[PDB]
């Protein structure tokens, strides 16, 4: 029984490829899919965080939908402390990106009575009066419910449905009002405090970038975050408004547009070009459009991102049950596998690691499945189709990338070492899905950090000062990579490896490729 | 925006196909994936069952892992009552298969103290003594645990792991014994009563067909079940032992081997040939082998079954969360979609409909997703690869099937009407995955019933007596199908439809195909 | 209107590719298909030869089926004189290979009366007596015909057919004899002197390597020919007998087995492995087997050679009519195009350049068509299928080759510069059919010369002494290539180019590849 599902790799057709998957075919050590973990109570701890890093964490997500700047400021402080605790050995140090998740134009209810279980009980068929009067802002009963969206009455006529708390509870507007709405509970349940509200099929006129959002964004720039996950991007315009706030200083912060509404899906393409990467926000998306259609959008978005060479993230409830159990459900297990198979650059945990009882177990599980799923990819067809997809381009780096991935498949290289400062060279190699890991060695820390956004890139930060002789500085970097790999168990002395470097210091792209043995 | 994801159907590549999926492309009314619902407390009711049928139920699963013959006898009685309640109109009557799920060579614990919450609490690190003494059979403490597997000590040495309750709780044998084992709780939790036990990597010497199993099987034959889902089939031999018990009388009961252990996966092929269909028992499978590998086995088994033309079922925890909530999680939604996309003939609910609070909602959800996912298939490539896969065969019915599916894709037929008595003709048409529904009209009830096992076949039972003139009897049957379709909303007058019939009464296969308009 | 038929290159299917061919899409300057010209009266002249070289000649074929060693000795002398006349400028000097074509186990008639038009007239239905008596060796009438095959009577029974002069004339053995045969003229015609004779379906017992052949072979070694086109190779054994005569000295002379009989086709594979390259000797082949089947053998042999990475030649009557006219027939035009499209490494002229009235025009015509046809190839599918074909191999140079060709397609490189001494590296790159020209720079002259055998390789001989510093010696060679290309009009300053070099002097293969701009 070969390994890395290679027997299936040799398949002519998909059905064949599929038929040849072997549960006894061991995957390699490198896990190419990036793992984004949302930090919170269950993971705030520096010690916990250190354990997260060791378990596979690559990006720490700060969800500004809750918490105060003071809060996140410390969260970020801890992840950095945790990260740098390994900063010792440059060979074992693993960069960890910091991402700020916008609390975009979203609707939420107020606080519940308090002594009513902090959770009322809407009965299937009961009447519920929605109010905009800030008085009941923190006193929500089974009859009174306050929400922060003031113009709610300016866009919802009688009959329309208003969902609350991850669409689990639905309400039908029975009667309109000036600053209130009386509705009928359709889906019963126990309403929580300050839960999310969805107005599917409704021109919600909240601003792409709210006032709070501008503050949060500025905050992120000052706190040097590596990327922004912009919530509810519904058009290229929104992305631009966001990029603007980040301004000249936040200039290098990668913007990841989140697709969570029907318009965003409908106007995906312009949003894609305007953005640096995309996130399939399955959560709100599953409420704004029929749940049974979310998979369509996912595969379409991942597909189109893969084609465009832009990072894409699959997010929300992937390992949901693990918030309370140490093992995920069969559906959750397959969900992760398929996202990787779909082509997602990164998978995410949020809740499973933010406030669940098994943050570490959840991270480990994603790491395990990804590896397993990655080997299961149909690399040959993938590469071929990816190639046809971009045939109109004749970019030199692209050519280098494709030539390298090709070569790597052919001699089954142990890895591809790419020396890059902007990261472009490595991104490009990742675009064409090699099977082996891509060790990108850079002296730029933010590059190393943002690199996680790309499938297969395993960043390494060279901390040695530039050597006088270019040739030497290159060997220096290449050797660092050779060690990281040997240490990380990616390959041992003797294995073959592809190496991409520049021609002169500060080259435009890695124009040089060579097959080399591991020292 | 076309429908049935047809724009994507026109794709040249997968990435393209993927990129073209449209959430606004409406699927057709017919849902080709069979839905198997496990019956229990939450669904025992004849009235509930009638509602299940209307919601999409196609096969009622009786799980003999629990309950008494008296119990199941009544369950079966009710589903039949519920079914026949529609027996009135032959146009609206929907056949419903009865399946018996074996309680194979499985290990279970005994009953818990009772006043201890009927659930003890094993603490992470605590010591737990496993006992075989039938005295504690119904008195299991946090220190005493009884299990029904007597030879457990004859196959588990010190150090080995023993999982309990869907592998959520793990234990490590610290010390051996004659009829007992002292272990250390690794994964804490609240042990329930009579929970399943897994000895991954352990030659469990329980018999393929136990003594109780022989009784249950005989019972099923006398109760005229349509199929048997044989648990823990680990080799072709086991299937044969099973087929034997069913004997001459149970001769036509389709045997569905369940793959739940590592050996069954490893010896899949012989098991496949020996069996009529297969079930991917994700539950035990996810405990016997690493969870992160279950997807590999699923796709491999579905792939190989599709190739072999034998029915395959995807089962366990697909819509798990719906046991308590009215809406499934994003992962569960995608899990179902992917199983359909994987090629599974049938999807299953067990727990979601056996004892959960939303049996109907769960059935409806599967029905919705399947439709959605079915349109999303890459039919062209699928058909092509399926064809290459079986090119060595030159079977006449196969040729007819392929010719028909081909024709159907080309003129976008509304459906394929197949007159069959054994069902072979329709099975064969289903083998080559047409996009449209396959209306199989038969006078044989058990055929109609078992037909659900196949993707796309929508059985119709002709209850009119055989007509004197073959030509007439054919039009009779064809017209019935034409009505069912018109009634069920599959097509209206004018639409095109492919019709496969025999040449003489009692033909070997439907050798005649013709494009006809809907009257 | 793009160029190089690139719009068609982008095609998904063949029908598409085909449909997109554009007569207004200009091909590039480099002509990848090697052109082999048979030298004779019409081309013996050093001045004519110089003109041949300028017109495209790459290999000069010496046909030992006629002429004396003294003759060929001078022919070879002249081609060399002609070649070296350009030896001046190493940038414009074009290597020209010398090939010796064996006069294998072939049958020929004697001389005709003389005053009978040096051509008798066999009438359809007349009787003709074949004789082995050396007396009529130079006195052949319409009744008497002598042939050099002594054992002709030991393998041809009454009824069998004996063809004469390119099968244009057929005869049926009416009666047997001891040293004679009386036959009936079936196909009338004007018999010439010393014409070829074919005994299709007859165990002709002539030796693979005749006595004269051993002399001719030894002669070729002493005259340092680059390759031997071995006539009538009917099995691997024959090739070996040939390689043996060439012995230790002729050790590096490439042996090209000629497939001209039914056995050679039937035992092709062993012949292929035993040989260095193959020649589709359409001439005799079209007489030994039905003419209407020759195309089958051609495509099969070219196909299998392409797959094996061994040079294949398409030969005989490609531009036949041009022996007397300045323009070829429509069929001849397409014949050449298709041979190139078939995948033939080299096309040949023999007669068109040996004794026709338009040697130069014929060479120019092949050159024109090849270019045109080369652009018309379906490179993408070709590369993909070529890759699948050899997937079992994991050769490092192969990987480099494939990676490079891939890269070259992607950025539409102007050419691939390969520094090689044995030629292996360049051969390998040619194996995977890049679209651009392959400039192989070598210091080995015989390598440069034999390189023509491979599609796309444009040899360049570095005549500068090895430089002290490897790095320098490499740039030296690379720069030479850069100049040849600029001079030859293959590319100008700025264009992109792929460069393959070794890692240390005398490397095993070019393990280094880099995209570089033309200085
Ligand atoms: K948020
Ligand atoms: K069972
Ligand atoms: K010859
Ligand atoms: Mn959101
Ligand atoms: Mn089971
Ligand atoms: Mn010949």
């Amino acid at each position: 029984i070969q390994t890395q599902q290679l027997h299936a790799a040799m398949a002519d057709t998909f059905l064949e490829h599929m038929c040849r998957l072997d549960i006894d075919s061991a995957p390699i050590t490198a896990r190419n899919t990036g793992i984004i973990c949302t930090i919170g109570p269950a993971s705030r701890s520096v010690e916990t965080l250190k354990e997260m890093i060791k378990s596979g964490m690559n990006v720490a997500r700060m969800n500004f939908s809750h918490g105060t700047h003071e809060y996140h400021a410390e969260t970020i402080k801890n992840v950095r402390t945790a990260t740098e605790s390994f900063a010792s050995d440059p060979i074992l140090y693993r960069p960890v990106a910091v991402a700020l998740d916008t609390k975009g134009p979203e609707i939420r209810t107020g606080l519940i009575k308090g002594s009513g279980t902090a959770e009322v009980e809407l009965k299937k068929g009961a009447t519920l009066k929605i109010t905009l009067d800030n008085a009941y802002m923190e006193k929500c009963d089974e009859n009174i419910l306050w929400l922060d969206y003031k113009n709610i009455c300016k866009v919802v006529d009688v009959g329309s449905k208003v969902y609350v708390d991850d669409g689990l509870i639905s309400l039908q507007v029975k009667q309109k009002g000036p600053d209130f709405l009386v509705t009928e509970v359709e889906n019963g349940g126990f309403l929580g405090s300050k839960k999310g509200v969805n107005l599917p099929g409704a021109a919600v006129d909240l601003p792409a970038v709210s006032e709070k959002d501008i503050q949060d964004l500025k905050f992120g720039v000052e706190q040097d975050v590596d990327m922004v996950f912009a919530s509810f991007i519904r058009k290229a315009a929104d992305v631009h408004e966001v990029r603007k706030i980040l301004g000249e200083k936040g200039k290098n912060i990668k913007i990841i547009s989140k697709i969570e509404n029907h318009e965003g899906v409908r106007r995906f393409d312009e949003i894609l070009e305007a953005s640096d990467g995309i996130m399939v926000a399955r959560g709100d998306l599953g409420i704004e459009i029929p749940a049974e259609k979310v998979f369509l959008a996912q595969k379409m978005i991942i597909g189109r991102c893969n084609r465009a060479g832009k990072p894409v993230i699959c997010a929300t409830q992937m390992l949901e049950s693990m918030i309370k159990k140490p093992r995920p459900t069969r559906a959750e297990g397959s969900d992760v596998a398929n996202a990787v198979l779909d082509g997602a650059d990164c998978i995410m945990l949020s809740g499973e690691t933010a406030k669940g009882d098994y943050p570490l177990e959840a991270v480990r599980m994603q790491h395990l499945i990804a590896r397993e799923a990655e080997a299961a990819m149909f690399h040959r067809k993938l590469f071929e189709e990816l190639a046809r997809a971009s045939s109109h381009s004749t970019d030199l780096m692209e050519a280098m990338a494709m030539g390298s991935v090709e070569a790597s498949y052919k001699c089954l290289a142990a890895a591809l070492i790419v020396l890059t400062e902007s990261g472009r060279s490595a991104h490009q190699v990742a675009r064409y899905r090699p099977r082996a890991p891509i060790i990108a060695v850079t002296r730029n820390h933010q590059t190393a950090r943002q690199a996680h956004l790309y499938r297969g890139i395993f960043p390494v930060v060279c901390k040695d000062p530039v050597q006088e002789a270019w040739a030497e500085d290159v060997d220096l970097r290449v050797n660092l990579a050779m060690n990281v790999g040997k240490a990380r168990g990616f390959f041992k002395k003797g294995d073959v490896v592809i190496v991409l470097t520049g021609w002169r210091p500060g080259s435009g792209f890695t124009n040089t490729m060579r097959v080399v043995p591991v020292p």
